[PDB]
């Protein structure tokens, strides 16, 4: 009643707020160039008035999906983004130049100039995310007869990012939270996905990605090492416990609606992703006063990692939403399959929600299935109610919400917060993203090798966009 309604409304605010944070007509970000996604309009305490390759990549993939589903008015936004990326790719920065590491640079100034101070660089997820966002649009272009745009503009840009992923996946860098210098799950997971989908896209435009092909199975191989036997290790080279919403994000951003409950790829309904979900969420239950009194069967406010001290370490809107989004994704998957399986690995996850849980297979007409899917949906929705509870009255969503009183804190109107609302809502409604080919890319090689493949680098110039109609 309350929730369903709040969401319809929030989805509208979320779409507007996002556009307000994109140049060069964005109402909140005067100064940002055309196609530049600003993290937040907050210029002071904290200063988030920059454009991050990850943030923009995530937001744009979200907008691309809205567009393909009928939000035709987002066309110019997407086109501006792509054109801005042709320029950014060639900007010389502390990470290097186009062909010498430049692509791994985390953030840039909104005016498209390099950010030259000290930063946790490089961040190798960036290029994989940007490539995923473009491939989605490039697919639309091929399907609607704009073959030339797809082949001469998108492909060349994706080609750069994919060469980067193939070349450096096997090197340390900073995590998505920009603090741990090592090897991180999220990064590895989104890289694997980009290579696979880059390869298919390349073939579709009449070309190839030999380096996509040789490296994908190796990244997948390596990805298996993050499973500890209990949960997904967020990063190697860390002294933390390793329980981090990074791993939830990793699953949801690599969710393929055609995939079964594959452990190799950590799908939302995979026993490993389910076991992981409980361990990560449970880590926040006793550290936030806001969670005081809630039982193990109830949704709680979720932060990044239990050890977080950032602004004292508080719940984040996007983290809380990720916790719900994974569940909506699993429900979808179970429904499509027509069954749900409970294993020894996922028993704790299920039992906390449905105390009569026992291992076995449960068809969709079975009493147990109905019992579990209801409890799961209720649980997922509870995460969303927490968000509704703490959002501003006009719908404004901040980065964080206070661990004790739930007031909004840290960067205001965070673009990533709004994109996270949209995808969770979509998933809640059975609106899923296009497949990335997970079904021909979940086989793990017998032996993992520490390797790379060098692709090719070439600067792209976007002279003009054909007069596309949608
Ligand atoms: C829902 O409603 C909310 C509530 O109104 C809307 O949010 C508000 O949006 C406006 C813009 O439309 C923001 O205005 C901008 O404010 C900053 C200053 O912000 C700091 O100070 C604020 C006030 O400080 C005093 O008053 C408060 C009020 O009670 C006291 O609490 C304080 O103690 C002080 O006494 C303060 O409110 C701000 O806090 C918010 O942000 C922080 C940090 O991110 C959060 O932690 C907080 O929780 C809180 O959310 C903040 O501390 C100005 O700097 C901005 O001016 C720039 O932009 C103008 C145009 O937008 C321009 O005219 C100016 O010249 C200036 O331009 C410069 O900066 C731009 C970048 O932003 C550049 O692009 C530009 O080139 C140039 O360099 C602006 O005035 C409000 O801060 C914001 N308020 C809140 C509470 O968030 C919200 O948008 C609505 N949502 C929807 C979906 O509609
Ligand atoms: C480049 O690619 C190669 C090839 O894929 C990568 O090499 C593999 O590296 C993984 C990760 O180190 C490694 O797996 C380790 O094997 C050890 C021996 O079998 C294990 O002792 C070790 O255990 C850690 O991880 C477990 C989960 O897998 C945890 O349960 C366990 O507690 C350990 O975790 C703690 O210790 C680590 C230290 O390794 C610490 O950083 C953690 O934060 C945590 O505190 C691993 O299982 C494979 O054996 C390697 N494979 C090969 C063929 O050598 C290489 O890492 C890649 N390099 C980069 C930078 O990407
Ligand atoms: C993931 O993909 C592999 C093929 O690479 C399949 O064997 C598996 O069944 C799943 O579809
Ligand atoms: C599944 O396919 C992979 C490649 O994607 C192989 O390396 C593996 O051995 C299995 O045949
Ligand atoms: C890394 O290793 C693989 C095989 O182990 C090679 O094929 C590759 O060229 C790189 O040297
Ligand atoms: C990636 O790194 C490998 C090293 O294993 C090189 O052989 C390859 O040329 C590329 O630089
Ligand atoms: C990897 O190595 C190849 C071979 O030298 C280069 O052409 C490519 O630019 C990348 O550096
Ligand atoms: C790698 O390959 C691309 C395209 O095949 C070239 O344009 C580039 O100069 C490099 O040789
Ligand atoms: C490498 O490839 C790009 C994309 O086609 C060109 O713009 C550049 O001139 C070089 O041939
Ligand atoms: C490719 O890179 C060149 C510089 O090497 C740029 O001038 C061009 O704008 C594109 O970014
Ligand atoms: C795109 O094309 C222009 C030439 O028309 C180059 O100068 C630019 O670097 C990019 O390759
Ligand atoms: C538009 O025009 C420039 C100059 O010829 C090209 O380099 C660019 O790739 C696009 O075709």
């Amino acid at each position: 009643a309350t929730l369903d309604s709040w969401l319809s409304n929030e989805a509208t605010v979320a779409r507007t707020a996002i556009l307000n944070n994109i140049g060069a007509d964005g109402a909140w970000v005067s100064g940002a160039d055309s196609g530049i996604v600003v993290a937040s309009p907050s210029t002071d305490n904290p200063d988030y008035f920059y454009t991050w390759t990850r943030d923009s990549g995530l937001v744009i993939k979200t907008l691309v999906d809205l567009f393909r589903n009928g939000d035709t008015d987002l066309l110019s936004t997407i086109e501006h983004y792509i054109s801005s990326q042709a320029i950014i790719q060639g900007v010389s920065n502390p990470s290097g130049d186009l062909s010498s590491g430049g692509l791994g640079e985390p953030k840039f100034n909104v005016d498209e100039t390099a950010y030259t101070g000290s930063w946790g660089r490089p961040q190798r997820d960036g290029p994989a995310l940007r490539a995923t966002a473009m491939i989605g649009f490039g697919q639309w272009l091929l399907d609607n007869g704009y073959t030339s745009a797809a082949t001469e503009i998108v492909w060349p840009l994706v080609r750069n990012d994919l060469s980067y992923v193939a070349q450096y996946w096997n090197q340390t860098g900073y995590d998505l939270w920009e603090e741990v210098n090592g090897s991180s799950f999220f990064t590895i997971a989104v890289q694997h996905r980009a290579l696979v989908e880059g390869s298919a896209f390349a073939t579709a435009v009449g070309s190839s990605c030999s380096w996509c092909d040789s490296q994908a199975p190796q990244i997948l191989c390596y990805l298996q090492s993050f499973w500890t036997g209990s949960y997904i290790l967020a990063n190697f080279d860390s002294s933390r416990s390793g329980k981090d919403t990074n791993t939830l994000l990793g699953s949801i951003h690599t969710f393929d609606p055609e995939a079964g409950c594959d452990d190799s790829t950590f799908q939302p309904c995979s026993p490993r992703a389910l076991a992981n979900h409980k361990e990560v969420v449970d880590s926040f239950r006793s550290i936030y006063t806001l969670n005081d009194g809630l039982s193990d069967s109830e949704a709680v406010a979720v932060g990044r990692y239990p050890e977080d001290s950032y602004y004292n370490g508080n719940p984040w809107f996007l983290c809380t939403l990720a916790a719900a989004e994974q569940l909506y994704d699993a429900l979808y998957q179970w429904d499509k399959q027509g069954s749900l399986e409970i294993t020894d690995v996922s028993l704790d996850f299920f039992k906390a929600l449905y105390s009569g849980a026992a291992t076995g297979t449960y068809s969709s007409s079975s009493s147990t299935y109905s019992s579990i899917v209801s409890a799961v949906k209720t649980f997922a929705d509870g995460f969303v109610s927490i968000v509704e509870t703490h959002a501003a009255s006009n719908g404004s969503l901040s980065e964080q919400f206070d661990k004790s009183d739930g007031d909004e804190l840290s960067a205001r109107d965070l673009t990533w917060s709004y994109a996270a609302l949209l995808t969770a809502n979509n998933r809640r409604n059975s609106v899923v993203p296009p497949s990335w080919g997970e079904t021909s890319a979940s086989s793990v090689p017998g032996t993992c090798a520490a390797t790379s493949a060098s692709g090719t680098y070439s600067s792209v110039t976007v002279t003009s966009w054909p007069s596309i109609v949608a």
